[PDB]
Formats: structure tokens, sequence, C-alpha cells
């Protein structure tokens, strides 16, 4: 089930970047986490992560 799941440590990383400097160019967040492309970085915050 699921396809290239992620994992709460990239997971928790990803939310501090993406709060820290801002859901901007997705490009400048990809290069701090390595592998994880800006596509899936993006898709992994504009389609789940919701901090209410």
């Amino acid at each position: 089930l699921g396809k290239t799941r992620w994992t709460r440590e990239e997971d928790e990383k990803l939310k501090k970047l993406v709060e820290q400097n801002g859901t901007d160019d997705w490009k400048v967040i990809a290069n701090y986490l390595p592998n994880r492309t800006d596509v899936q970085c993006q898709h992994r915050w504009q389609k789940v992560l919701n901090p209410e």
C-alpha cells in the first residue's frame, strides 16, 4: 500500500524548513532536502500537511 512513502524524520524536517523559510520556491527547499525533489516536497505539503 502507499507509494514513495516518507518518514517522520523527513516530515518534521520539511515542516520546519517550510515554516521557517516559507512555502516559496520548492527548488530552494529541495536543496535542503536531498533526494526529495521540489515536486515531492510540494506534494508532501500542499497535499497533506496542514497545521491549522
